[PDB]
């Protein structure tokens, strides 16, 4: 009837402490995140030199590639050349554009919260992808970029199979050149990463096209937090040339990148019921002194200092006080420390006051008398009598619980 209004509303007062409590960690948590989201893209504020290994096999075709260079995501430009250290490349050197960076993209000031690939370094990210080269073989490769020191290396892997003898690959039949493409990007949560999709064409000699479809997944290294991009995209052109003065089989790289492409009526009225319970003076305001009452009451017994820097942080509009609608957003938060139950285990046990896993009819008289939610001993025999299942008298937290989600 009238008595799950009455475990309710000091239930949302007790909730209410407890977030009070767990506030200040919270908003740290919180801030500490941002923080080092943010601290990757610092290391990309000027040039910074780059180290390149592959190691591949394409159709039994082992070999090796060696490359150097720097990046610059104020521009969005990298500058790379690469050198087969095994004699000459088995496969056409643009065939590999791809998988020779994609942390030196130009983020512009909107989208900057958008670049994953920033936001993983120093530990950096695995890039996995398979690139299907159209009625021809397939590349599988992996590579871990990050730094060592103050050079960010690209270390990868390559495997490729099911080339054509006479294909365009094996066959030796690109054009040595590059056309712009536009690579898009997802977030993938379940991966704490990206999901990356884009169709290469390759220029032939006879004047058609080879396409090359990648797909691509990049995952930190790192456990720390990354930023993850809403859908965007990024523009990107490549040029590729020789040095006159190389002997060894080489490429010179150029490419310029740029990302581009971006409650209930009543749950009012029940918390202002709890906001009465800690503004015991009916002024709309709750202050540290009245704050400190409802804590006490409930327990702790927190400094005048710890008060000060809950109120603080839900303190929005800064006058020193809480009114109802800052107390209000504070329980409209959500929390990275609850489920449904733990909101609800915290709260049994300041009613449990001896811990022992029943409240009995004293310990629930005695709380609801410290909070000031008036009611009588026969109220109080109610509330029990209504949540007691088992007929023990007391009211456990299976019962509790049943009561509370009812
Ligand atoms: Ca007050
Ligand atoms: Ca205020
Ligand atoms: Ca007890
Ligand atoms: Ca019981």
């Amino acid at each position: 009837g009238p008595h799950m209004a009455r475990w309710k509303k000091a239930f949302i007062a007790v909730s209410a402490a407890n977030r009070f409590k767990k506030i200040s960690s919270e908003e740290e948590k919180r801030k500490r995140e941002e923080e080092e989201v943010s601290k990757g893209e610092e290391l990309f504020t000027g040039v910074v030199p780059i180290l390149v290994e592959l190691d591949g096999d394409v159709n039994g075709h082992k070999f090796s590639v060696s490359g150097e260079g720097e990046g610059d995501a104020t521009y969005g430009k990298l500058t790379l050349k690469f050198i087969c250290t095994t004699g000459k490349l088995p496969v056409p050197w643009p065939t590999l554009v791809t998988t020779f960076l994609q942390c030196f993209a130009r983020y512009p000031d909107h989208m900057k919260q958008h670049d994953f690939f920033k936001s993983a370094m120093p530990e950096g990210y695995v890039q996995e992808r398979t690139i299907f080269f159209k009625d021809d073989g397939n590349y599988k490769t992996r590579a871990e970029v990050k730094f060592e020191g103050d050079t960010l290396v690209n270390r990868i892997e390559l495997k490729g199979i099911d080339f054509k003898e006479d294909g365009n690959i094996l066959g030796h039949k690109l054009e040595y050149n590059y056309n712009s493409h536009n690579v898009y990007i997802m977030a993938d949560k379940q991966k704490n990463g990206i999901k990356v999709n884009f169709k290469i064409r390759h220029n032939i000699e006879d004047g058609s096209v080879q396409l090359a479809d990648h797909y691509q997944q990049n995952t930190p290294i790192g456990d720390g937090p990354v930023l993850l991009p809403d859908n965007h995209y990024l523009s990107y052109q490549s040029a590729l040339s020789k040095d006159p003065n190389e002997k060894r089989d080489h490429m010179v790289l150029l490419e310029f990148v740029t990302a581009a492409g971006i409650l209930t009526e009543e749950q009012i009225a029940e918390f202002k019921e709890a906001f009465s319970l800690f503004d015991k003076d009916g002024d709309g305001t709750i202050t540290t002194k009245e704050l400190g009452t409802v804590m006490r009451s409930l327990g702790q017994n927190p400094t005048e200092a710890e008060l000060q820097d809950m109120i603080n942080e839900v303190d929005a509009d800064g006058n020193g006080t809480i009114d109802f609608p800052e107390f209000l957003t504070m329980m409209a938060r959500k929390m990275k420390d609850t489920d449904s139950e733990e909101e609800i285990r915290e709260a049994f046990r300041v009613f449990d006051k001896d811990g022992n896993g029943y409240i009995s009819a004293a310990e629930l008289r005695h709380v609801m008398t410290n909070l000031g939610e008036k009611l009588t001993d026969e109220e109080v025999d109610e509330m029990i009598r209504e949540a007691d299942i088992d007929g023990d008298g007391q009211v456990n937290y299976e019962e509790f619980v049943q009561m509370m989600t009812a």
